[PDB]
């Protein structure tokens, strides 16, 4: 089974910052996604990170400063649903911060 999938991302990163391919780790061609009705969403704010069809890879959309994510908290977790219908179900996607409180 491949709907567990995580991914790693310092602290900081700006607007289309690597995190992590999500197709590549999905197991699926980026050719199919578009067919696939692929589409990203979240609990919190639905507009954390996006995926891009042209490499498969995950950009940064949304705040990853430590001042705007979180900071205090040495260690942050985010959580995101992947929605693709056709097949209909969801990917479970979980993107970690990396850094340190004392900078």
């Amino acid at each position: 089974g491949n709907s567990q999938i995580h991914y790693s991302i310092p602290e900081e990163a700006k607007h289309g910052t690597f995190v992590g391919r999500i197709a590549q780790d999905l197991g699926l061609e980026l050719t199919e996604l578009v067919p696939r009705l692929f589409r990203v969403a979240s609990k919190d704010r639905g507009d954390l990170l996006e995926v891009n069809l042209q490499n498969g890879i995950l950009f940064v959309n949304s705040r990853i400063d430590r001042e705007e994510l979180c900071g205090r908290s040495a260690e942050c977790s985010i959580h995101l649903e992947v929605i693709v219908d056709r097949p209909l179900q969801v990917f479970h996607v979980e993107v970690e911060v990396r850094d340190i409180n004392d900078n």
